[PDB]
């Protein structure tokens, strides 16, 4: 029931930004919501390379580190690296085959695009800063510690798409396949891509920003400036991924663009509140565990906690949750040289 | 049965191009083809921004058109935006979801990336040629001749990613979903997905030039400068997307990859063959429309017709097949000032 070119003639201005009509022509003379437009726009600017960035020195400073400061960048790098693997192709292979307004469905493989350009930059970073790349790149799929602060991330994903396909297959209904009854239902079908875009949110919002702080904590020391341009560049990109899906929460619970996405939103309210909790939580345990063997010098376990905290409090309530913790002013303030935005 | 991120540690320079394990990390140190990597560094190397295009002045050009010149302009371009409309997310809704190395799946993401950028360009023409873009947005839904020519282009696409689906969810065997009975082959996906590429390339390689031919002989008047400059462009990445599906395939039926494949790609070639034929025929039954008001000078149905079968021939052979049509030179050699 999926159709790459919808052949019946539709006012995109009116349909819904999920589950309505594939989108047909894709033009950007206008849209339902100018907020996608902008942010395609924006990103289409800030389009850059990594192997433009020099990282000639890095490798030096990488190897004077000390040992325990060598695995907390490492770490750190090699989460960011998955992280963009699954935002490379997710979004795309999640959200594509739901949208039904333009301009989110460029928006949307603008966006995956930017990530592939973040996993390009990893591959340059790591490439001049180890002898064997395929030793870090190996860890990453394996790594109890990274599996374990990502974890549920390529769940949310994978049950979403899974869940799209019997939609889209079988429609909703009640059916069988091979003895077993299969329900499907629109309903828990929208609940899935909400909960599946709170948890991006995160992603973006928090998980990322946590470890742009590890990563800054270097550059702060005139360490790894290579990986920090390219830190700076990507934290940049961020900001505009963290304004798409804080937008698409945003109309999706206001009640603006789906009424049943308004009460949907309402009704699992608690759900996110846990699951953004959940996501402060796993950060804070990598965190305890990456400063076990020493903490490094201008960051560690209690300074990132407090960290995760501040942040974790302000993108929970630019998306109306309420607020888990403790409020404070930020706790690491110098990081905001590194967020040009 | 389909993951965004696959936990088993896997060689991904020993996987199949498609149907292997889902690519987990992203890495771009190593490649089992490079000729991939290669691609996403050019293409890279080509991003160019469309808005930034002056077309000030294709405006006036296009106003002092003759009525049936207009037509023939406009039609062609409603057709070169229905096809990177597609191009736009097929790639992604199809291929992404059967990808087993990394630098395809990223080329495949940078390629539907520089279409949605191709479709950008075509609003940025449209909308300052006419004054109301949705008459054109419009009509590229409903024109029948339009749908016409791109038949059968949305169908293959379509048809993949549905046996995808049921292959995902209920993997191969023969099963039974609300009482009837749904057989999963894998080898019938892999005919699905391989006659897919086949048609891409087709569409990258022959319906874009086609439509590029088109453009440029406005541009030979010195009218409509605006759209040339992107026109250009836009022909320097087709190159690259053809390179892109004619390396797939002759990598396929080499056997240098998944062995059914090749075997597959063999016991295929009659269907390849047909649909070219069967494209190359569009391209040209299209002429009766875009010259209903009348031909250009240097441009009409016969010469339409025969820088098909020109082309064609020269893409057929590119990926193996025998030539359809009688051999001939360039009807148009002009062209080539602006394809380089
Ligand atoms: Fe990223
Ligand atoms: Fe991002
Ligand atoms: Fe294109
Ligand atoms: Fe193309
Ligand atoms: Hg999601
Ligand atoms: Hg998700
Ligand atoms: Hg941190
Ligand atoms: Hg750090
Ligand atoms: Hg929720
Ligand atoms: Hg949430
Ligand atoms: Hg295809
Ligand atoms: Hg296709
Ligand atoms: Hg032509
Ligand atoms: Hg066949
Ligand atoms: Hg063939
Ligand atoms: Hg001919």
């Amino acid at each position: 029931a999926y159709t790459t070119f919808s052949q019946t003639k539709n006012d995109q201005l009116k349909e819904p930004m999920f589950f309505g009509q594939p989108v047909n022509v894709a033009r950007y003379d206008q849209q339902k919501y100018d907020i996608f437009e902008k942010l395609i726009e924006k990103q289409l600017s800030f389009f850059w390379r990594p192997e433009e960035v020099d990282v000639s020195r890095d490798r030096i400073d990488y190897q004077a580190l000390p040992e325990h400061e060598k695995h907390i960048f490492i770490s750190n790098l090699k989460y960011q690296t998955l992280l963009d693997s699954i935002q490379g192709r997710s979004p795309n292979v999640a959200l594509l085959p739901l949208i039904s307004i333009p301009e989110l469905e460029t928006w949307v493989e603008t966006w995956a695009f930017s990530e592939t350009i973040h996993s390009r930059s990893f591959t340059h970073i790591i490439r001049n800063i180890v002898n064997d790349p395929s030793v870090v790149f190996d860890d990453i799929v394996t790594n109890e510690q990274i599996q374990k602060r990502a974890e549920g991330i390529s769940s949310y994903y994978d049950e979403l798409i899974e869940m799209t396909s019997y939609w889209h297959l079988l429609g909703e209904g009640t059916h069988t396949v091979n003895g077993k009854t299969v329900t499907v239902s629109l309903r828990e079908l929208k609940k899935k891509l909400y909960l599946c875009l709170m948890s991006v949110n995160a992603l973006e919002a928090i998980r990322f920003y946590v470890s742009f702080a590890c990563s800054f904590a270097f550059a702060e020391r005139e360490l790894m400036e290579g990986n920090a341009k390219i830190i700076r560049l990507i934290a940049r990109d961020a900001a505009l991924h963290l304004t798409g899906t804080q937008h698409m929460l945003n109309l999706l619970r206001s009640g603006a663009d789906d009424p049943e996405m308004a009460e949907i939103a309402e009704e699992c309210k608690q759900e996110c509140y846990d699951l953004f909790v959940q996501a402060a939580q796993q950060e804070k345990d990598w965190a305890d565990y990456l400063f076990r063997d020493g903490s490094m010098i201008g960051l560690n376990k209690d300074i990132l906690c407090q960290y995760v905290e501040y942040i974790t409090n302000i993108r929970m309530q630019a998306v109306g949750l309420d607020l888990p913790f403790q409020t404070r002013s930020n706790p690491i303030p110098w990081i905001n040289t590194w967020l040009v935005s």
